[PDB]
């Protein structure tokens, strides 16, 4: 069967022939460089193992020599039949993924190093996770072929923490997030959320290697305005990676997985400091900029700004701060609001943001408005008093937060996309402690109209949505 490999700890990156070589590499061009036919072992058709078979050069395999891995044509020799058939197991850092264990060396497995393929004995985590990869085959979830029912399998994306989630009006749900080494802009695509874990994603920018945009890469959202792809998202610079501004990619073509994206440099608020987490929607013809920023005169981290924009490249006016920390449970780590994300509903605004710090403390608050106040004016905003969405021991779930709002395919439903840890103990700073996953589930709705974002659901498979 036609697979593609893909490696548990780089999720972009995908076993690949590069002219003969054998690495690992994200962007793969062309596709079919990433493509193999897993078929029944050559040194043993029989149960676990299997040979790995170009889909260009066929009866050319995976082999290992000298404990390094070429692409070569099977020469009859009962040497090559041995060091091309590989045991599947369960993966050694997750069991639920593959590893690949020699025929010849069943101490050894596949592993990729400086991101070339080997042949070693696994000993660190680091090992573990080299050697575990994500087999990606006929029977995973198809991307591109819609469905109406919104079953998924919690978490959907591993490590990527803050995700967009974006229904386009071609059918496909587009998404970024936060990648754990906050260092370039990943885009991908599915018609379904399930879909979303095995969709190809595309690094579509990586960060500068000096200077501005040359820092910390956070929380990008992609958007369609006016005919046109806008990505906003916030970045430092190489000398302070916290140094936070936002910044905006812009990109005509019509598929933003192969068009050009071009920088149009910072996207500039009223003043300059710590910027970050941008959104923005529209409603009853006037689009707004939804922010975190600090503000020199107030002890939090960042507050939530909302500003009329004129286009998808400025706002206009006055920002005003709609939101700043004020309940201990904004406050736990530090206090900080965050992670602003909309949903129209009920004739309503409503604006979830995330509090306290990015460990198990994370937490979502909830901003609402009336859908015919003045957006701008700050009496039109009402915080609820309590969080409204944060860990669940009895779930297994642990800081959720920096959430999304989508629908299933045919609109009827919303649809929060969040992530969270399925542990609560971090060691070290948790910025760097890069397993906070991406996860879906329903939002259901109070009869006075407000949302009930309920706990979040335990890992497995979550049934979504059927249609009636
Ligand atoms: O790659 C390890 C061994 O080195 C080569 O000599 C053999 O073909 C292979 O089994
Ligand atoms: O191959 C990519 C990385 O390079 C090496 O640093 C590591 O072993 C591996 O994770
Ligand atoms: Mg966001």
């Amino acid at each position: 069967a036609i697979a593609k490999l893909q490696s548990y700890n780089y999720s972009h990156m995908y076993i690949r022939n590069a002219n003969f070589d054998v690495r690992i590499d994200d962007n793969v061009t062309p596709e079919t460089d990433a493509q193999w036919v897993l078929v029944p072992g050559l040194a043993n058709s029989g149960e676990g193992y299997v040979s790995i078979q170009s889909v260009d050069h066929l009866g050319y395999y995976l082999r290992h020599w000298n404990y390094d891995f070429r692409l070569e044509k099977n020469d009859g020799t009962r040497i090559f039949a041995e060091d091309a058939t590989f045991k599947m197991v369960p993966g050694l850092a997750d069991p639920s993924y593959t590893s690949f264990q020699s025929y010849n060396y069943p101490t050894r497995y596949i592993r990729h190093y400086n991101y070339l393929l080997r042949l070693d004995e696994i000993v660190t985590a680091l090992d573990r996770e080299d050697a575990t990869f994500r087999v990606i085959d006929s029977s995973s979830v198809d991307p591109d072929k819609a469905d109406d029912s919104v079953i998924v399998t919690n978490p959907i994306v591993r490590r990527r923490a803050d995700p967009w989630v974006y229904r386009h009006t071609d059918g496909y749900y587009y998404m970024t997030a936060s990648v754990p080494e906050y260092d370039r802009i990943e885009l991908r695509r599915s018609r379904t959320l399930q879909g979303l874990s095995t969709a190809t994603p595309k690094t579509i920018w990586r960060r500068h290697s000096s200077g501005i945009m040359g820092g910390h890469i956070w929380a990008p959202e992609i958007h369609f305005i006016d005919g046109k792809w806008y990505i906003y998202f916030s970045a430092g610079t190489s000398t302070n990676y916290f140094d936070i501004r936002l910044y905006v990619l812009e990109c005509s073509d019509s598929n933003p997985l192969t068009g050009t994206w071009v920088e149009k440099g910072q996207l500039k608020t009223n003043w300059e400091s710590f910027t970050l987490d941008a959104t923005t929607f529209e409603h009853n013809g006037t689009r707004y900029l939804v922010w975190a920023q600090k503000d020199p005169k107030i002890a939090s981290n960042s507050n939530i700004y909302i500003a009329k924009m004129n286009g998808p490249l400025a706002i206009t006016g006055n920002q005003v701060m709609i939101s700043t920390p004020e309940y201990s449970w904004e406050k736990i780590g530090y206090a900080v609001n965050e992670g602003p994300a909309v949903l129209k509903k009920n004739g309503k605004i409503f604006i979830t943001f995330s509090a306290s710090a990015t460990d198990a403390n994370y937490c979502m608050g909830l901003l609402t408005a009336s859908d015919t106040a003045n957006l701008l004016d700050p009496k039109s905003w009402h915080k609820s008093p309590n969080p409204v969405f944060q860990s669940n021991p009895s779930t297994g779930q642990y800081g959720p937060g920096h959430n999304s709002f989508t629908t299933s395919p045919d609109g009827k439903v919303d649809i929060m996309v969040y992530h969270a840890r399925n542990y609560r103990d971090i060691t070290g700073d948790p910025l760097y402690d890069p397993n906070r996953h991406t996860r879906a589930q329903i939002v259901n709705w109070n009869a006075d109209g407000t949302p009930d974002f309920g706990i979040p659901v335990a890992d497995g498979t979550n049934v979504i949505y059927i249609p009636p």
